[PDB]
């Protein structure tokens, strides 16, 4: 596909926005509706089909309802085949919140900014909730968020090519490893609860500038977590399929952690987030102090919300309404 090419009397190709696994996204014109559109096209094999057909599927599932609600997702306008290549057409965008990232020197964004962020992203839990609807995204992170405008700070979710209803799994190796949960480290079944455990790890990383958790493999990844976090609930590990790959049982019936050749890893549960925001001393290296809006008390607000949703227990982690609803939101 190259510059100037004409599809079906309707479509006038400019350039290529984005790569991928699944295939090319380009940058064309509409001449019906007179409009700039963002079009990706699927590789042509038996294997990327299959799964395109089941994001097309969900994304109409969800353009059927009409709430209050729905508007923190990309907008789906139309489908069709060419060439024998599956193509999905959606509005254009602006750049992600890595591409945001990167252009403070991973400094981060404020708090005011970083709340603004959270707000938006819980509405978007929420809608997925919808019992009609039960969808789960499995791959959330800064690259599959987008702004709406380059002057505001409206954002909205894409990239539904992993996403799967309550009770129809397909794999059990899924999401991005800094931003995976750890049932899925544990080879547990998953529900919705594993976004909400996603959207934690992001919200503390745009305000540092740095991963909360970056683990090289999967067992460097679960060592980092006990770091900050400590050992998980006994009652959780005596189902987990995979438990034996991190931990070992005592006679009486405690875990603790596994053996390893030594220069790195402190003691479980020591290194706490307290520090990792610099709360009572002037935020992340000290870099705030002076600046208003970060003073001690809202911090601790911050705290308390960014700790109910790195609960263990999947039971009674925080769900999108009880977040809306935290003093961190309130005026
Ligand atoms: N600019 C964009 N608008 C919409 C979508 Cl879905 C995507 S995917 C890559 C860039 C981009």
């Amino acid at each position: 596909v190259k510059n100037g090419e004409k599809w079906m009397d309707r479509y006038e190709i400019d350039s290529l926005i984005g790569k991928g696994s699944f295939g090319q996204v380009v940058k064309a014109y509409d001449r019906v509706e007179q409009e700039w559109v963002a079009i990706k096209i699927i590789k042509n094999k038996k294997a990327f089909l299959n799964q395109a057909q089941i994001e097309v599927r969900l994304l109409e599932l969800m353009n059927k309802h009409d709430t209050e609600m729905k508007y923190y997702i990309v907008h789906l306008k139309r489908h069709f085949m060419f060439r024998n290549h599956l193509c999905l057409v959606f509005e254009m965008l602006s750049y992600n919140l890595y591409d945001l990232l990167r252009n403070t020197n991973f400094r981060g964004v404020s708090l005011n900014l970083t709340r603004k962020f959270a707000q938006q992203m819980c509405t978007a839990l929420l809608f997925l909730a919808t019992p009609e609807l039960s969808i789960i995204h499995c791959d959330l992170k800064p690259e599959n968020i987008l702004l709406c405008n380059p002057k505001r700070s409206a954002i909205k979710i894409v990239d539904f090519g992993s996403s799967c209803q309550l009770g129809q799994r397909i794999y059990q190796y899924i999401q991005s490893r800094f931003y995976r949960s750890p049932e899925v480290l544990l080879g547990m079944p998953y529900d919705l609860a594993i976004d909400m455990w996603s959207l934690g790890c992001i919200l503390v990383e745009m305000h540092t500038g740095e991963p909360l958790f970056s683990g090289a493999n999967e067992v460097d990844q679960m060592n980092k977590i006990v770091e900050v976090l400590g050992i998980p609930p006994a009652h959780i590990l005596d189902q987990a399929p995979k438990a034996r790959k991190f931990f070992e049982k005592l006679p009486d019936g405690t875990w603790n952690l596994k053996k390893t050749k030594d220069r790195e890893y402190k003691p479980p549960g020591t290194r706490k987030l307290h520090n990792i925001l610099g709360v009572e001393t002037g935020g992340p290296g000290g870099r705030r102090a002076g600046e208003s809006g970060h003073t001690v008390a809202d911090y601790l607000k911050f705290k308390d919300l960014i700790l109910r949703m790195l609960d263990y227990d999947p039971k009674t982690r925080i769900q999108p309404y009880y977040a809306l609803q935290h003093s961190f939101f309130k005026k």
